[PDB]
């Protein structure tokens, strides 16, 4: 039972989505694991594992690499002078984390072709070793059909099963843009849900009720 | 060498506002600089009742007079929408593909500029910029940021180009700063090994005049494969 967590693009609100999912599915008595094998940008206070344990009560939080340049994995390694993980260790790491009652997700850096292991390995091709659906992160802003459409070609390129979209911030008031794509995106895909805007800033306790509203019950438990 | 047909590129980017439009007027008047007369396509537009030109801008910036529009949609949205919005039709992929053809002459570099990014829609049902390379044989020149995000949505592009076997051109990076960061530096390094990368336009090229634009454009192209596009 694995979901990866991907994002059409960088800064789609996907660490928080993967929180909002965990959060809804702690709360219909699920276990859950969050695994971001890959991490970068942590020196100007990226620790993504930690902003889910804190916004979604998450505590089997599994990681491999942090890398402190905000740049892209293997850019930032190649930058530290301190090469990737291994596709090997990290599939198994999260073969190991899977459990019977257990969704895990595996959350990436953020972008679906993001090369996370050495050499060249994507999120992708670890979807396809654990044999995993990927949910989708988008924005509803202008540019956003095309990089789902781009992201979801890509995932049935390879047969991943794509398990849907969640837009990461739902504007408010929306706009006519937002408001179009929100009926565009749905005609495409099943939209799972849309994160009201700032949700990123909310207490715990905030956050496990948006989280709750925002997700459909019989989805998340169907899950497991 | 003499080609009896024109070289057809589709422009395309890995999003919206990654500097096509600006990138067309680049390469346009760089291949008008080699002596290759171009013309410069755009069959969907939208954004018109906010003053988006995509075709008046290349004008503008590179001297152009021969611009083939179509479809023109006041809201800025994507084609679908907008058109939906003004109670219009998206065009026919036909319509697309005779807008292109009619430009044909010997020698000619005709450049076609999608709305927005690749699988944009321009034509019901379901038919994109990708779909129109396929029928008029043409490559496609992607216009890429240099931007955190860049090295996936290039990826993602020249993916769906390569499915439907829609020959690469190059890479141009639309806006490239002065001095470049780590990120920047970086990226264009990777960017590099992933495709020829043609050009990659000084930042804030789309405010200079004429007299600078030509210069520029001239500049930041390489001669050889801008001289070798029509033959
Ligand atoms: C810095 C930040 N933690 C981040 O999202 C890195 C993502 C990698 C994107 C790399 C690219 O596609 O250019
Ligand atoms: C409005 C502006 N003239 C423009 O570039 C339209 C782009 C539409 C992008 C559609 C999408 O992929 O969401």
């Amino acid at each position: 039972t694995i979901l990866v967590v991907t994002g059409t693009g960088t800064g789609v609100g996907k660490t928080v989505v993967c929180a909002a999912l965990a959060s809804a599915a702690r709360q219909a008595g699920i276990d859950v694991a969050v695994c971001k094998p890959v991490q970068t940008g942590t020196a100007r206070g990226d620790d993504d594992l930690a902003e889910v344990g804190r916004l979604a009560g998450v505590t089997q939080l599994a990681g491999l690499a942090r890398y402190p340049q905000p740049m892209a994995p293997a850019a930032a390694a190649e930058h530290a002078g301190m090469a990737l993980p291994a596709r090997d260790q990290i599939v198994r790491l999260i073969a190991d984390l899977d459990r019977p009652g257990r969704l895990t997700l595996v959350e990436g850096a953020g972008g679906l072709l993001v090369e996370l292991a050495e050499p060249g390995v994507t999120l992708r091709d670890v979807a396809v070793d654990v044999a995993a659906a990927a949910l989708v992160v988008v924005t509803a802003d202008l540019g956003t059909l095309n990089h789902t459409k781009l992201t979801l070609e890509a995932l049935a390129a390879q047969q991943v099963s794509c398990a849907g979209l969640v837009i990461g911030s739902w504007p408010d008031p929306p706009g006519l843009v937002a408001a179009s794509n929100r009926s565009a995106l749905a005609r495409i895909a099943m939209v799972r849900a849309a994160l009201p805007a700032g949700a990123a800033s909310l207490d715990a306790g905030d956050f496990a009720a948006m989280s709750a509203a925002a997700f459909d019950r019989n989805w998340v438990a169907g899950l497991v």
